[PDB]
């Protein structure tokens, strides 16, 4: 039989933030394979990643966001898809009372403010054209918070999620879709390190460390974290014309972790 | 150079219920196009299409379920994907007090219990094998009920949605994914007839009738209903191996209608 | 100082279903103490209660609900507050596949149908008057289903919860408030016996079985189940004029069990 | 015969922030009436009101927090109930792209960070004692965002709501309850001013302005905003010993506005 491509991103210009590790890297790679023109960002460029595809910036600062917006306008001449994948938590444990003003600022800057600053610069152009998609990568912690080290992370992600829905109400009628992808635990080099650290301090092994993390989430019905490529798959679907009626929604990819209907 | 092969359903055996029209027909068509082996059901048979593709049965009875389950075993030899698409509302207006026992029975039998009977027959075999996907097509009314004629419809869809999440908790650890697709207004011949009826009654044109439907939902930010093909696209994605980490979740396709984050 | 009663139910005529054990009994007791005129129901004649305060009926049947409706009108002369407290699960374990048609019918009749039948009979007259409150006692399982024996219980409670919100949309503009109270584990003779059966099967003590229950829920942050009187307190508040702006909402009383924001 | 003593706050020491007007003033008054020892805050004390009742401070600063925390320790000797009522939006219209850095800072500082700062100082001592209640007053916009001027307000309220749930997970096991009260539109002098502004720009009257607000929310089934005293009633119930099993939950008071189950 002959093929008709079902899902691609041909002709689309995509800005993917934080695309050098984990799900970000998998999303950059998949978008390129699906025919998108891609610009991605990070504080350091991997040697194997062609310079034309990359702009170096610290997205936790206003200056870094300005640099990325500039490169988007200059290299892409317009953007059709923005995938916000910058996020993370650097706060130590100790619960709410151990969150300093610096912790709160860091969590908000990384998980909310970069997306807000970039959208404020880039989305009005997309609206002017009358087409495009914005994907905010949130986190199941926006609904299912873990307090030990991620109280401010969860709060920042919840702000992001509601902000995204608010954006969707405004710009969906003008032809720009705005969706959220909410991952649970993603298998990354960094989370292997986490599992090893927990395993050592608990006196168990890697699988024991894995179990500690999963138990800490209330269990993952699927029994494993999501793979970077799995997150990429969902983002590519939502960015594609096969998802033209999907806007103002959050699509969870977590192996069933969130235990509510 | 080569064409993109992102998503297909080659090798999958799929039972899709209620595939004669609307999103059901679009999903049958797309699954066949993506390489699946498909069986579908009809209470009354459409004239043109082959006998092998449809089994005639009333899924709202024990007899009908048995017929469909036997046909699945005989024609497909097993099933990798069950897509439940039987549903609808025939209750008249007048609000909750105008729902007779007949109305309640009709709504629960069509929107919940057909799926329940079929899953009880077929899902245990999928669990024994250790692989597969069940898709329950719910409705945004399960969260956003419209009371005039659809109070019992909304309630039945809510039961279905929570039942689906319960199943996911049980069977996801055993290798079977269970997901929900929750549509808003889908543009079908039936809903176009509804629009026409509302238009002639309000003394407006077809576009005015569609606006009456949209306003009744509280507005659709996207500005249009979903097409049958669009619902099919989402179901195919979720049924595919590109969705291996997605279980125990409901994915809404409603153009932004549900106004909560 | 002198007292002005903050919360009472003086002058209110209340039907409280299933008011002879557990939270139902505590709610009957409290409503009487707050000055309500009360009618309650049970299948069995409770030794402690004056004849006038109760009517014997099987609310899982149509004729039973008619008996209760008829008695409500005959004895109270109308009703200002309906508290639906009939509910429970008699299904055995084994997950979804072990739910027979009898199990499904029993779960729906007990947890959804009785409320539907009684509301259809009694709420229109409250609407005609332009005042009143309906309280549907749901369950955290409507959002947090436990699949082993309570898949159909959870589904029924989810139907009830969405039905309640639909009816609130219809009747709140007409002066009747409709609210839900959603309990977690309530410490009752029934739930102590469940702890026993679990204790027996696990070969531990009784509180050992209580630990099994709490662990099975994903933990209770408060560290204990709700007391019947605590459920009564919340229902009394919501039935009172101190809750006049509260309608179409579900108030959860579960010690923090549901882990989502 | 005797009068009903259902609920009071005798013996409790309560800090209620922002008690000058609106729901804050109503909550201060009700708490005093129920027998609580109360301290409240304002940027400037209203003349004629006792000096002891108010502490003058800007809770959006580290200094202001320190001042309020020290006044709490000096005047109350500790605190049993903290009711966070500081909040509001002063952003102008124009949607997301009209939200300057000033707007985002204002919204987060007033609606999230004042409460976070104060909790960080006061909650650990409540935890050490092993009893108490924290109430975070959120907003239905945390789930139902309105984009014209309140995109950042909604986002900040969503952060607050998830933060509150995170804190509840941490401190509920230690004997401190943490709950949210989420109001819809509250009738205040400020919202009368808003209705008058909207009325003017639309060339209608006050009732027309009210209709514009209610339509902007998607309609209020009850048909009116909540009164300050109504919000106070709910906060008082939750702070009382009648709510001992309620923690980690959000109780919405909005006349049915949020249209989802
Ligand atoms: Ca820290
Ligand atoms: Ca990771
Ligand atoms: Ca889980
Ligand atoms: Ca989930
Ligand atoms: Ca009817
Ligand atoms: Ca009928
Ligand atoms: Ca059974
Ligand atoms: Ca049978
Ligand atoms: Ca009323
Ligand atoms: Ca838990
Ligand atoms: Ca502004
Ligand atoms: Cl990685
Ligand atoms: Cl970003
Ligand atoms: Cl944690
Ligand atoms: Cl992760
Ligand atoms: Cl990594
Ligand atoms: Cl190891
Ligand atoms: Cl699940
Ligand atoms: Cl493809
Ligand atoms: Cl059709
Ligand atoms: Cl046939
Ligand atoms: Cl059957
Ligand atoms: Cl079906
Ligand atoms: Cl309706
Ligand atoms: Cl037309
Ligand atoms: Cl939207
Ligand atoms: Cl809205
Ligand atoms: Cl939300
Ligand atoms: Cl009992
Ligand atoms: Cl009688
Ligand atoms: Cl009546
Ligand atoms: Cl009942
Ligand atoms: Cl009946
Ligand atoms: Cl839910
Ligand atoms: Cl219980
Ligand atoms: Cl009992
Ligand atoms: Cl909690
Ligand atoms: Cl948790
Ligand atoms: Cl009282
Ligand atoms: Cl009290
Ligand atoms: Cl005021
Ligand atoms: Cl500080
Ligand atoms: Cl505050
Ligand atoms: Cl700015
Ligand atoms: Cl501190
Ligand atoms: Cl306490
Ligand atoms: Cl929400
Ligand atoms: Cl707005
Ligand atoms: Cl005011
Ligand atoms: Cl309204
Ligand atoms: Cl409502």
């Amino acid at each position: 039989s002959m093929m008709i491509e079902f899902l691609n991103l041909r002709g689309k210009r995509a800005l993917i933030t934080a695309g050098t590790k984990g799900a970000g890297a998998a999303t950059v790679s998949l978008f390129l394979e699906l025919g998108a023109q891609v610009l991605t960002t990070a504080r350091a460029r991997p040697e194997g990643l062609p310079e034309e595809l990359f702009v170096e910036a610290d997205l936790t600062t206003k200056e870094g966001c300005a640099i990325v917006a500039e490169a988007t306008r200059q290299r892409l001449g317009g953007v059709d898809v923005i995938v916000h994948m910058l996020g993370g938590s650097s706060a130590a444990g100790g619960g709410f009372s151990a969150l300093s003003d610096d912790d709160w600022y860091n969590e908000l800057s990384l998980n909310l403010f970069a997306a807000v600053r970039l959208d404020r610069q880039l989305v009005p152009d997309m609206v002017a054209r009358g087409s495009g998609v914005v994907v905010h990568v949130t986190s199941i912690q926006r609904v299912l918070p873990l307090p030990e080290s991620t109280t401010a992370y969860a709060a920042a992600k919840a702000a992001l999620s509601t902000y995204s829905k608010a954006m969707s109400k405004e710009v969906s009628p003008k032809g720009v879709r705005v969706v959220r992808v909410s991952p649970g635990w993603i298998e990354t080099e960094a989370s292997v390190r986490l599992a090893e650290r927990l395993a050592k301090q608990a006196g168990t092994d890697l699988e024991g460390g894995k179990k500690i993390i999963m138990d800490g989430l209330g269990g993952i019905p699927l029994g494993r974290p999501a793979k970077p490529e799995e997150v990429a798959n969902l983002i590519a679907f939502l960015a594609s014309d096969r998802a033209a009626s999907i806007t103002g929604a959050e699509y969870t990819i977590d192996g069933g972790t969130v235990p509510t209907a």
